[PDB]
RNA sequence: GGCUGGUGUGGUACAGAGAAGCCAG
């Protein structure tokens, strides 16, 4: 498995020691072992925030400030989704919608920086909405990115090329903790879930959340050219493809986001008949 | 490329999805 072909980190992992020597705010978290290898403790929220923030400044020229109490995005995964939307819309101005943009507003900042895309970035959480606004303003992108606070993560709001969404993966707290594990001596993950309650869970999990978005798309249809959501669980892909089939959506496709050991999935659909399906 | 169950993740990670992969109806 490989990252997206155009992902800048495909076969080029960041050099932690190089970054440590260049960014003092970062080296505090890197350690090099005796045998000569560098590591972060990805279970430390401050370390992962440092890495993501450092990667965004060194490789993309973005200075972001995010809190430890919300999701800390990981750059390679988010880049795999950005590049897939590039394939979807055929990458003249292109506009997108980011449903639940997070405290980092990372999908708009990347899409605007890489491709000049315009974004409507929505958020339901006061903490994330503030940090998203500040991150758009301090990178001088208020022209391209418009952060809004909405009551619900939905498409039904007061011609667009695409929408993006990190849906809440989980349905209850046990899922949000992963105690739904077969064998108790299962190995724990290498990461942390620092996300807020509206970032990481929803009624009926991502299955019902994405169904909500599917039903929103049935009223909008051609107002957006492509609809897309990421999926955190492989088991969500088949029943959602079936919901698209039962509702009579003509164009449907999906992909895998491959980075590290955790792999993510995504689903896209359209009501146009001109658009090419990757 | 399908689907259904045991196996498989102590780390340049990716909200670990019991995932990719492996075996078999």
């Amino acid at each position: 498995k490989s990252m997206h072909a155009r992902n800048r980190y495909k076969d080029k992992p960041p050099d932690f020691a190089y970054l440590a020597s260049k960014y003092p705010d970062f080296k505090q978290h890197v350690q090099i072992n005796l045998n000569g290898r560098v590591s972060l403790n990805f279970k430390d929220p401050e370390a992962v925030r440092a890495l993501t923030c450092t990667l965004l400044r060194e490789d993309f020229g973005l200075s972001i400030d995010i809190p430890l109490e919300r999701l800390i995005p990981t750059v390679p995964l988010r880049l795999n989704y950005i590049h897939w939307v590039e394939d979807l819309i055929g990458h003249t101005l292109r506009r997108g919608i980011d449903i639940g943009t997070g405290a980092s507003c990372i999908y708009p900042l990347l899409g605007a920086t890489l491709n000049g895309w315009y974004f409507l970035a929505t958020e339901v959480d006061d903490m994330c909405f503030n940090y998203a606004k500040k991150n758009v303003e301090q990178n001088n992108l208020s022209d391209l990115i418009k952060v809004v606070k909405v009551p619900q993560k939905t498409l039904l709001m007061d011609i667009y090329d695409f929408c993006m969404c990190n849906p809440p993966f989980f349905a209850n707290q046990l899922e949000a903790k992963g105690v739904n594990s077969r064998n108790p001596r299962r190995p724990p993950p290498s990461s942390v879930n620092t996300g807020g309650i509206t970032e990481i869970m929803a009624e009926g999990g991502e299955l019902e959340f994405v169904k909500r978005i599917i039903h929103d798309s049935l009223q909008l249809k051609k107002r957006l050219r492509w609809y897309s959501c990421m999926l955190g669980k492989k088991c969500s892909l088949a029943p959602l493809k079936e919901e698209l089939r039962i509702q009579g959506v003509p164009k449907v496709t999906y992909t895998e986001f491959c980075q590290g050991r955790t792999m993510r999935w995504a689903l896209a659909w359209s009501f146009y008949d001109d658009v090419t399906v990757p």
